[PDB]
């Protein structure tokens, strides 16, 4: 199955950037490299054989990270079906989700103990210190702020985010999407060294077409240590990013 | 290997559109569904194991088809390294390749006997009857014209093309690219029946990025009879198109 297949790619000590958590970038794509169907169309890409794999990967990571738009589009739970704890991290620069906090599935799971209470990553001063105290008391939420010095062209530095997480004793983070985060992380380097340690992609045998949500990085990206797995319907490629 | 994997997908007689050849649509893609690198960058997608697979598929087809821009970009051979004959078919509506005829690898192979002399598919009256006689004498070229009735908004009808090829006793055609032709054939139906009988895709473990040549159909497309294979570097998916 996928367990021996993934054994070299689950978080491990041989990190080229030890001030950062072990970063897994992982997503499910159609053949034409879409990760969501067009607006109004149901998204069916990954089948249960590879959904199980994703749950297994979540059991090996301290944290799971997605962007606001993923939260808005999917209302994900962001816990682990095996029952191991995993900390949800939401990249929400202006805290758009504030008005939905009481409705979110990830908030509910944090309150029911079926999940861990989330961390939202925002720009400086987006959430006032007393709003943070109320949200922390009412929902268990933490707010983590990125200084303006670490924001370039309106994008928070991935290095700054990961260093904060690592300093909060998050030793491994599973970044699951969406397309913006995937595209940025695929090309993000620190002195030629990729921040992503493991890249694990489910390929579903479907086309979602030109109006689906596309993944493609701004330049070409070479992979190393490639290994393929497949089941009845889906295939999975695991790899590292080349220098 | 890939031989028993491909046995259900190589040309066979159980065809739903017997006035057409058996059509295999087959290409090599990056993970981000690009079939060629950005302008001026080298395109390395398919590794030797699947290059061998492509040559094996050519040995099962009467004909191989590409568009002009593929020929311009790649100057391809379009023969079969196993030594079996395969007829090159070039979709070239205005015969842009006229000026390059003497230089093209595929013409040289036709003249050397390592390949078969090509067929060019043009609009009506693009190549005068005595230019065709000369080109047929000087290079072995055949010109096939598509009637104006079968051309809509500049695009020739695939149903008309394949009918002509079938009527010329091409019983199976391997359509290899490029993106324009792949995108069109992925959605092309005749009374809900796809013209493509087999879809065979090599996925190479690489991203070519946003400036590469993208494959993605204009709407979502479902697959049937999905089967996966993988080697040391590449994966391969074989499927039919769903009704
Ligand atoms: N099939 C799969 O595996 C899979 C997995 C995950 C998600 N998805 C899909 O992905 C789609 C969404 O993708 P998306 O690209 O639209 O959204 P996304 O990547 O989840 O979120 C993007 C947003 O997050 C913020 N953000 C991300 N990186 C940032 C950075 N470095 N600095 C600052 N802010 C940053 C920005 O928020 P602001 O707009 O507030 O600046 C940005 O607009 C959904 O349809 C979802 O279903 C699919
Ligand atoms: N990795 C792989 O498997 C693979 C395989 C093949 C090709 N490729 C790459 O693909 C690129 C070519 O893609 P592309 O989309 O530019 O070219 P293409 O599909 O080979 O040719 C497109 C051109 O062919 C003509 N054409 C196609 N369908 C037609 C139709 N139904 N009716 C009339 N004319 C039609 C038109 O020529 P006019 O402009 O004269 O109308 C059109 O602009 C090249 O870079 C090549 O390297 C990659």
């Amino acid at each position: 199955s996928f367990v021996p297949f993934l054994e070299p790619f689950i978080p491990h000590e041989n990190t080229l950037l030890p001030e950062l958590p072990f970063v897994t970038l992982t997503y499910a794509q159609s053949l034409d490299s879409r990760i969501a169907a067009k607006k109004g169309e149901r998204t069916v890409i990954s089948h249960q054989e590879t959904k199980n794999m994703t749950q297994y990967l979540r059991s090996k990571h301290d944290a799971i990270l997605v962007g606001v738009k993923t939260v808005l589009a999917d209302d994900p739970g962001l816990n682990c079906k095996l029952g191991t704890p995993i900390r949800p991290i939401i990249l929400d620069p202006t805290f758009q989700l504030l008005s939905k906090i009481a409705s979110l599935k990830l908030i509910k799971l944090g309150l029911s103990g079926e999940g861990e209470p989330p961390v939202f990553i925002t720009r400086k001063g987006v959430v006032s210190p007393d709003l943070q105290a109320n949200l922390r008391s009412d929902y268990g939420i933490s707010i983590v702020e990125i200084a303006d010095r670490d924001v370039h062209r309106g994008k928070m530095s991935w290095f700054a985010i990961l260093k904060i997480l690592k300093d909060a004793e998050i030793h491994s983070v599973m970044v699951e999407g969406g397309a913006t985060i995937i595209n940025d992380l695929l090309i993000c380097r620190q002195n030629s060294v990729p921040l992503v340690a493991s890249l694990i992609i489910t390929v579903g045998p479907v086309y979602l077409g030109k109006d689906g949500v596309e993944v493609t990085p701004a330049r070409s990206v070479k992979l190393g240590n490639v290994r393929w797995w497949h089941g009845i319907q889906d295939a999975v490629v695991a790899a590292s990013l080349e220098l």
